[PDB]
This record gives structure tokens, sequence and C-alpha cells, in this order.
């Protein structure tokens, strides 16, 4: 196999999970792109992983063992393509960069989907990089895509790794300016304020916890090397203003409840301190401030009663209830079902709020 750039090159465009995740068919995926089983099972799907990496992962794999899978899906892909009537002309014709380029098409699409292109792929065979290009270039593919669509078009167009070398290049110069002097691979304290200065955004506020939720940040006041090229390549930008631009339509996802609820439970998890498993009352309540703000009626006679009844942590479950409890709760808590399954907590706050009207 050792007779036979590529992980990197998908890496970016197509990202990469150390951890066991449903893809949009529904089916458990890990590494980049790797189908684990058809099965519904994840009982079934961790023994799959199990089996494939030689211990017991428990769904979790380090970089290599994804890259260790990724060279087997590559071969498979190549294999197939060398069985396809329309694909395998085009693929012997070209050299090693844009063959990287088609399994990258291949990856994203399938062999049928890619084999769709005819008079690209004729061009491609003919080596007219130009023009195969501009015709790439009007497909759908470009507006579905339009950051890997560019990059996989420049790399036929130039036979070289430009489009993912530049990118690289310029999120490192973006990056330097916000590194730690102390720890060079991650953003501290200072590089996060730089950061919201840039943005011009204040750190506490809500459109920085939005952008938080959109990079998969981990926890408050922690920004990751990782987190920030994940982040920047995932969301399509290369620059501040390029974020800066994209504020607006994650707003707008917040709109529709089923992207904020992802948001205000995902809020639960990057508020807390690691190594425990619930939030401090004090960081709970600010936090709820800045997400429950014009969504719940009782939210300061609820800070009110935790401030006053509760003084403890908030477990995760009875975060999440209370974005359902706020949803349904009328104006004078009359429909509040006492003999219902809300936690002991939210049954004391209706009990402690109700002769207060
Ligand atoms: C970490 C900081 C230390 C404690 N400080 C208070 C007194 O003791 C010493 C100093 C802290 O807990 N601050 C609370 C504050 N949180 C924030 O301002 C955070 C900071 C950010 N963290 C990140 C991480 C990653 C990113 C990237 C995705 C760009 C960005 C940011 S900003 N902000 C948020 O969490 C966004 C709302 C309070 C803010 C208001 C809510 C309560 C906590």
């Amino acid at each position: 196999l050792y007779f036979q750039n590529i992980f990197e090159m998908l890496r970016i465009d197509e990202g990469l999970r150390l951890k066991i995740y449903k893809d949009t068919e529904g089916y458990y995926t890990i590494g980049i792109g790797h189908l684990l089983t058809k099965s519904p099972s994840l009982n079934a799907a961790k023994s799959e992983l199990d089996k494939a990496i030689g211990r017991n992962t428990n769904g979790v794999i380090t970089k290599d063992e994804a890259e260790k899978l990724f060279n087997q899906d590559v071969d498979a892909a190549v294999r197939g393509i060398l069985r396809n009537a329309k694909l395998k002309p085009v693929y012997d014709s070209l050299d090693a960069v844009r063959r990287a380029a088609l399994i990258n098409m291949v990856f994203q699409m399938g062999e049928t989907g890619v084999a769709g292109f005819t008079n690209s792929l004729r061009m491609l065979q003919q080596k007219r990089w130009a023009e195969a290009a501009v015709n790439l270039a009007k497909s759908r593919w470009y507006n579905q895509t339009p950051n890997r669509t560019k990059r996989v078009i420049t790399t036929f167009a130039t036979g070289t790794w430009d489009a993912y070398k530049n990118l690289r290049k310029k999120l490192e110069q973006l990056y330097n300016r916000y590194k730690d002097p102390q720890d060079e691979n991650k953003i501290g304290i200072d590089g996060i304020q730089q950061f919201c200065d840039d943005l011009a955004l204040d750190p506490a506020s809500i459109s920085v916890l939005i952008i938080a939720w959109k990079f998969r940040a981990a926890t408050q006041c922690e920004f990751s090397k990782q987190e920030f090229m994940d982040g920047m390549t995932e969301l399509g930008c290369d620059s501040i203003e390029k974020l800066k631009a994209q504020i607006p339509k994650m707003e707008q996802e917040l709109k529709e409840p089923g992207r904020f609820k992802d948001f205000y439970q995902f809020t639960f998890n990057f508020a807390k301190n690691p190594g425990q498993k619930g939030l401090d009352l004090e960081m709970a309540i600010a936090y709820w401030n800045l997400v429950l703000n014009g969504r719940f009626k009782f939210l300061d006679l609820w800070n009110k009663f935790l401030l006053e009844h509760h003084k403890r942590s908030i477990p995760k479950d009875t975060w999440n209830l209370l974005l359902d409890f706020s949803t349904m709760i009328a104006d004078d808590m009359s429909n509040y079902d006492e003999e219902g399954a809300w936690p002991v907590l939210i049954d004391d706050f209706v009990e402690f709020a109700r002769p207060q009207i």
C-alpha cells in the first residue's frame, strides 16, 4: 500500500471530527467523512470503530487514527474511479495534484455526481485547464460550496496546492496577531480581547457568544489554535472583515427555534468551568440575562428566586428545561402543571412567584 497532501486538502474542505457523529443521511461517521456502519445502533458503530482502530476508542480517536481511516477511503475512492468508464480516462491522464482535486470531487458528490460533469472532464483530459476552470465555475457545485469549489477549481487550473497553501498563510498571519506570547499554540486573554476589538464587539456581548457557538468553542476565556483555524475555514472566512459580514446570517439562524435551542444548550457547556458538571449560579444568571433576554417574562423574578432560595450550581438538565418552561408558561402561571415532570427547582419557583402574581 505504501507504494501508491490529500489528507490536509480534505481536512480543510470537509473537516475533521474526532468524535462519532451522525451525518446528513443519519449515518454514524468519524474522521473526514468516514462511514462506520449503515446500522442505527451506536453499539454497532463503536464496535466497527473499535475493530478498525484496534482499541476501545469509546467513539473518540486521535488525528493519526483519523488519517489511517482516511487513507483507506482514498484507496477505495481511487479503486471506484478506476472501475468507472467515465472517470478512469480523465484520472489516468492527470498529474498527482489534479488527481487529488478529482478524488476531492468524488468525496463530495460521489462517482455519479462527478461523471455528470462530462464537458469539464473532457476539457481536463485534453489539458485545457483555463476552459475547464471557467466551465466548472458555472455549476451548482460552485454556488453550494463556493469556498471549497474555488479551491478545487484553482487546483485544476494551476496544478499546484496554491489555493490551500495561500489560505493557510493568510490564517497563520491573522493568528499571529492573537496568539499568546507565553503560549504560541493558544490565543490568551489579551488575544481574545484583541480579536473582539478588531470585530468592534465587547467580549461579554451576545454577538461574541453567537461567534463562539459558530466556532464550536469549548470554554469561555479560552481559544485554541485548532478552534481558530477550523472555525475560520468552516465559516469560509480568511479575515476579520469576512467574519464580521457573517454575523447578521448567524443572527437570522437563531430566529428558527431548532437553531436557538442548539445555541441555548451550547451556552451551558461553553460557560461552565472545565472539570465541573454544573454551572455556578452567578455565571448561570449572567448567561441567562444574555440568551433569555426578551424570551422569558419571569427572568428577573427567576434570578431573584435563585439568589435568595437556591444559592447553588445549576445542573445541565435544569438549564435545558428552563427554555421549555419560558416558552409554555402563561403570564399568570395558571397553565403550570405542578403535578407534572418539571425539575423541583422550577416547581419551587412557581410556588414562590404565584403569590407575587
Ligand atoms: C475568563 C474570565 C475570568 C474571570 N474574570 C472575572 C474576575 O476574576 C478574574 C477575571 C471570565 O470568566 N469572565 C466572565 C465573562 N466572560 C467573558 O467575557 C467571555 C470571554 C470570551 N471567551 C471567548 C472564547 C472564545 C472566543 C472565540 C470564539 C472568538 C471568544 C471569547 S470572548 N465572553 C463570553 O462568554 C461571551 C458572552 C462574562 C461575560 C458575560 C456573561 C458572564 C461571563
